[PDB]
């Protein structure tokens, strides 16, 4: 696998478990609900090293430049201000992001020529799946 095959538009299609995932993230029952009912695109870009991944929804827009392997400052959906580092290992892209003391793993791979969204967060996982827009 490379990471410049996860590279483009993506639209949400199916979601498992992101309701609890946000639970666990302290996220509020009214912002819960709103993110629940978003069906976002994910643009993703790769300048090989260089990493951005863009959130688009009509709710909320959110989005993060990186260096793989490096350390950055990042603001979330829900309003968290993580220390985040992101890494292309063993064909996936793994985002770990870390907060008062607190930890959470997405991890973004190609399966069926469809990006499939793993975000976990103590036991709580939630899994994302979108299909290319271009
Ligand atoms: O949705 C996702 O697959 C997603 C996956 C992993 C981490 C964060 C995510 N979500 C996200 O960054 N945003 C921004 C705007 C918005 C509206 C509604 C639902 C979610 C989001």
């Amino acid at each position: 696998a490379t990471v410049q095959q996860l590279e483009g538009r993506w639209r949400l299609v199916d979601s498992k478990g992101f309701d609890e995932y946000m639970k666990e993230l302290g996220v509020g029952i009214a912002l819960r609900k709103m993110g629940a009912m978003a069906k976002p695109d994910c643009i993703i870009t790769c300048d090989g090293k260089n990493l951005t991944i863009k959130t688009e929804s009509t709710l909320k827009t959110t989005q993060f430049s990186c260096t793989l392997g490096e350390k950055f400052e990042e603001t979330t959906a829900d309003g968290r201000k993580t220390q985040t580092v992101c890494n292309f290992t063993d064909g996936a892209l793994v985002q770990h992001q870390e907060w008062d003391g607190k930890e959470s793993t997405i991890t973004r791979k190609l399966k069926d020529g469809k990006l499939v969204v793993e975000c976990v967060m103590n036991n709580v996982t939630c899994t994302r799946i979108y299909e290319k827009v271009e």
